[PDB]
């Protein structure tokens, strides 16, 4: 995958023998932003929420640093409860930096559409109708492309469509940007895509946006690949699959006689604490190598039994995401949150009141400072098998190593898992983005059932270790690639 | 829903104040078949699973009784078990009543496509290309319509498309047909649909087909409604939801200290036995009214807590079936049974090796002849909530009372659940046809989790009973409608 930039310097990286191009970020590049943003007088940031404030504040600061006259203007829907917050952050009608969504879109040369997936599905025609011909629509996630594709539609021919997709939560996008004013390499990495380029400006505008957000590295992808990776990934190891496997394991361990609190520690605590830390620092091989000789056998039993069951569900989920089925189901699900067709409304409920999450509350409330939990070898084998199976599905489905590793390993162990170690998995299932929450609710049960029906049955039958799986794990090229990619991480902790 | 038949008389049924037309059959109507089948010289029966053998022999017998010269010809791949069986039943190349699939299609005025969902999805272009213009394609289930719609396609404009959908298993369609030669009104009821009628013959042909199958009554539906009811229904109460709720309840009861065998009895045995039998004989109200005063309170706690959670998943599933999402996922899943794209093969696995199914094997190995099991009021409340929630989704989504009742209540307690009581739920899931098996695996976990995460949490809160839900249940017009429909059973 190549791209052509007139403004920035393309650097090469090699992962498992596969070369990719990246664009290194840094404040020393800010003087290039006026050139990157030629033809741009106003950037309209549409929506507040999580990414809106972070991106608007970062862009504002970067453009000021660059001595650019470009105006960053927040556009909000009439029902928004975020006007006062926007004004408190210096985005105001008086200064020309806050307005109604439609007015704001109309005046913008680059429209950053940062409203919810559901709001995008409901509003795209009107958004398109308000945009200047030859202007640029920027997305920070590819949901809308997937939605249009599912309906046999595409974007209008008269606008460019680009994406800059940060590998971190909004608050971290802002936090690390401010830190980056002092610490070289502090910022949240992003990937970028150019879906349509109507006038030749799109690539430099995308890279300019990423650099101005403070991305220490910007990786190259396509909008189709980004949405498939993201929507599948959250149903996989990022959220859905981790919830499902921990329910399955907690049930198993307690069935075997383990005390509930210990069962929680050996499942949830271990995955989101010590296992995540170990993978973040030295990778998956170190998880196995850190075990006792006894523990290695247990790890291998779990991995050998769990790899294919996890792959079965991941493979199914990926194809449903790619085919249109899953995005269509998400769009319809959102519509069922309200009364229609004479039927009741069904907003999402909470998970946090079942057996293991009640136990988790107790565990965390008595948990010592900086406790990372026990490393249970069986739990480790299942979790690592899940990670390796997701990597393999994405590999065979044509994704780049940087995207596989950045979104399915690094962002998991460095961004999401630490968040989940602090608040519990239930918190995330109850409080994440709607599309991710729906995904977790739909697919967590699939992982629980397949582990329980197949993986655990294999272990309980005393099945022989599948040495093909184990040797493949130990020799997999991804481990070296993870080491290389892990060096491109931000220079401060991201969550 | 009206239809216009020149050959058969229709009569009305009134269900919850909604009138529908039905067509009463009987062997006494067989002299009407020649006119019903005007323009038909050969009926080609394509395929030989569970339905082919029954439909071929029933049509052959009915046409013989009618003194008709219409030829019933089986289209099958020479060199197979099915081919052997057809020859043993008297369909032969020598007599021109057995031949190659494509030659049979090409020579048929009515083509009955009885091959699997997967086979229809893989072969429809070739079937269509071999059909005579103005001939008639008959389906016994609407999967192929759902498949075509998912791809934004429809049938060719030069053929009629009809469906006749028996409410029973293939063996019963034949066995009861044979019984019906001696015992009046023995046979399996059907629904019919006319999706396309290119020359005005489609309705009489559909009804002739249904009557000639020995259907004591034929109900009216649409092909789209039939495939939605079927594909959603198997993910719901017919299979997937029963598996899910029983996993959830077994887990709950054992957590509460109930011994495992009793937990199995109070969930699976009760549902497929005494609860099913009670509903079959006297309906859902009788289930509630049979309970002790204490049991009634437990039923109501369970119903109040479970109705909406069940509805939530049923509503989701229904919309995925109707939108194209689910049928596409089924087609894709089939292709993952084999290696492709450098990825492994993933054939369907079994459910029967987990905790509750091992317990069930042990319980069943000792269960006496005709034990219907205990009627646990909490289980009854959950199961009845699920049934009422499915009824409500179907009703709001536009289905007729007869289709709701025949397919989601009657066929379930009278055909499917007795089969599951005999063979076990795990057996039914693990050996079911592919679309239903995939459905069960995908959706059972959803019902398990929604009950566990929501319904049971509500109960454990000591949430006050939702009196409107309970009142709505007791007064629901579906109960009277079931009584009326139940009387049209074979
Ligand atoms: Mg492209
Ligand atoms: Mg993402
Ligand atoms: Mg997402
Ligand atoms: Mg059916
Ligand atoms: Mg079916």
């Amino acid at each position: 995958l190549d791209f052509d930039t007139s403004v920035f310097n393309k650097e090469k990286v090699s992962l498992a023998g596969h070369e990719e191009y990246i664009v290194r970020g840094g404040r020393n590049l800010f003087p290039l932003l006026p050139e990157a943003f030629k033809g741009i007088k106003q950037i309209g940031v549409i929506g507040w929420g999580s990414q809106g404030p972070a991106q608007a504040q970062n862009l504002r600061d970067s453009l000021a640093e660059a001595k650019s006259d470009i105006v960053v203007k927040i556009g909000l829907r009439k029902g928004s409860k975020s006007f006062d917050e926007a004004r408190a952050a210096g985005f105001t009608e008086e200064s020309g930096t806050l307005g109604d969504i439609w007015e704001t879109v109309s005046g913008s040369d680059l429209v950053l559409l940062l409203i919810s997936d559901a709001a995008q599905a409901d509003n795209y025609e009107k958004i398109f109708s308000h945009m200047k011909p030859n202007s640029i629509l920027g997305l920070s996630h590819g949901f809308l492309l997937g939605h249009l594709q599912s309906a046999g539609l595409d974007f209008p021919k008269n606008i460019s469509v680009i994406a800059v997709c940060p590998k971190g939560m909004g608050p971290s996008v802002r936090r690390l940007y401010v830190q980056g004013k002092e610490i070289n390499g502090a910022g949240i990495n992003s990937s970028f895509a150019v879906h349509q380029d109507v006038d030749g400006r799109a690539t430099d505008v995308a890279l300019g946006w990423s650099v101005a957000l403070g991305s220490p590295f910007t990786f190259a992808t396509t909008l189709e690949q980004e949405y498939k990776s993201d929507i599948f990934g959250e149903r996989g190891i990022l959220l859905g699959a981790v919830h499902g496997i921990v329910e399955a394991l907690f049930r198993r361990y307690t069935e075997q006689g383990m005390d509930e609190e210990m069962a929680y520690k050996n499942t949830v605590e271990g995955i989101t604490g010590i296992i995540s830390k170990t993978i973040s620092k030295k990778g998956m091989l170190e998880v196995y190598n850190s075990l006792t000789e006894e523990g290695k056998k247990e790890f291998n039993k779990a991995y050998s039994a769990s790899f294919y069951p996890c792959m079965d569900i991941l493979y199914e989920c990926y194809e449903d995401v790619a085919s249109g089925s899953e995005i269509r189901s998400v769009v319809l699900a959102g519509r069922r949150f309200y009364e229609k067709e004479g039927l009741p409304a069904f907003p999402m409920g909470n998970i946090d009141q079942t057996r293991m999450w009640k136990v988790g509350e107790k565990v965390r409330s008595t948990r010592p400072e900086n406790d990372l939990g026990p490393l249970h070898p069986f739990t480790a084998g299942v979790y690592v098998a899940l990670m390796m199976a997701q990597i393999e599905v994405l590999r065979k489905k044509g994704h780049s190593y940087s995207e596989i590793i950045n979104e399915s390993v690094i962002e998991s162990v460095d961004s999401l898992n630490p968040f989940m170690h602090a608040r519990g998995v239930a918190f995330m299932v109850d409080n994440c983005s709607t599309t991710a929450r729906l995904g977790s609710r739909k697919w967590a049960p699939r992982f629980d059932y397949i582990l329980t029906q197949q993986a655990f049955v294999t272990v309980d039958k005393d099945a022989p270790i599948n040495q093909d799986l184990i040797s493949n794990f130990m020799s997999d090229p991804v481990h070296g690639a993870i080491e290389v990619c892990a060096e491109l991480r931000p220079t401060v902790d991201i969550s």
